[PDB]
């Protein structure tokens, strides 16, 4: 009965097998972030407690300090998905401040498929009770990490953020940033 | 423990949820689709048996008859979801060949979440065999009708065609198409 499991094998095969083994040979596209130091390949996928996100980014709830800053897109990638229909793939790259220090370059996103749990848990809490959700979440979280590192082409090429709403989104980047 | 389970729920949540209610509002929005008549306002959800589509639908493997022409895209509807982003909801209307009588106009859709049982069957055979696929698309389609069915915004402006790979979508199509009140 796990709604989760679905959601895993959807967000890998319907994007991120499309999007991951060329999300750096994309960025580099731009000579702005080709130049650019301090700035982290990987797509980092932020994954909150609660499913739950209403605004941008930058001056967010998860960003009380403001330091989390739209910077632009990266270069649009073209693929057709089942040959009906041609899109285009683009990410969006935040800086955040690191103190006096150079600030950080990095692409976030947040896992779309979250809000279908959270939408569920709100318009159909008999099929899904908030302490169900929470469940689902670490599901979909381990699930997705078998399917990704189960690719050798997407392996080194993400990484999955997990904070609670109440946590600094900021300071959660930076500890992994260093770590990269 | 069904993959097909988490797929229906993410179809209607992600999508379906927004575009089936206001998609006869979206289609009056156009003068051209006003006049024209023989033209359903329901959303024709494709459901191929092999969960594979290829090519565009006019003149394909599905058409050999060639009857389905594509005859441009609806009104785009602003939505956000979740707020962070904005997009452009949009379908694409068809023109269906009824012999020597006026040719019908519909809104045909492919169910793109059947694509990731495909691809899972020929990426990860050893998680999903041809015959369990095949399974899962019954549990999808069952379960999608209960999702909808149970949503009274979305009643009477969506229909489950299903079909297999040797079947003329376009003799499928007209059958419905005629049944429809
Ligand atoms: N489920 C989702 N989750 C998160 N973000 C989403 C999203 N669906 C769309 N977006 C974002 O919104 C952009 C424009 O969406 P739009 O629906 O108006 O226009 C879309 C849409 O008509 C179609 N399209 C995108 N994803 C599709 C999908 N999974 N199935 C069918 N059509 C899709 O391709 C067009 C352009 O796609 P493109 O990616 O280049 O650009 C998309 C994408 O960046
Ligand atoms: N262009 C894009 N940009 C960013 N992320 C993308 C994307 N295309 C796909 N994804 C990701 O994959 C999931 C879509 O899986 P799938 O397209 O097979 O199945 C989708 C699709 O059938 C439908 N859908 C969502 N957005 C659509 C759109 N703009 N146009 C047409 N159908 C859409 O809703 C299903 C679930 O989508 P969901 O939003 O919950 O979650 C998205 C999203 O997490």
């Amino acid at each position: 009965s796990n709604v989760a499991d679905g959601l895993a094998w959807s967000y890998y095969f319907g994007y991120l097998k499309f999007v991951l083994p060329e999300l750096e040979k994309q960025i580099e596209k731009t000579s702005k972030f080709r130049s650019k130091e301090k700035f982290v390949k990987k797509m980092f996928i932020l994954i909150p407690s609660n499913c739950f996100w209403d605004d941008k980014i930058p001056g967010s709830d998860y960003d009380p300090q403001n330091r989390i800053t739209f910077e632009g897109n990266t270069e649009p990638l073209e693929k057709t998905r089942g040959g009906v229909f041609l899109r285009h793939y683009k990410h969006s790259v935040y800086e955040i401040k690191d103190g006096e220090n150079e600030p950080w370059f990095c692409i976030m996103e947040y896992a779309t498929p979250l809000l279908t749990l959270y939408d569920m848990s709100v318009a159909q809490p008999g099929e899904l009770s908030r302490e169900e959700r929470d469940a689902q979440v670490v599901v979909f979280l381990r699930k997705l990490q078998d399917i990704l590192e189960g690719d050798r082409a997407c392996q080194g090429k993400y990484e999955l953020v997990t904070f609670s709403p109440d946590r600094d989104l900021a300071d959660v980047m930076l500890r992994k940033l260093k770590d990269s």
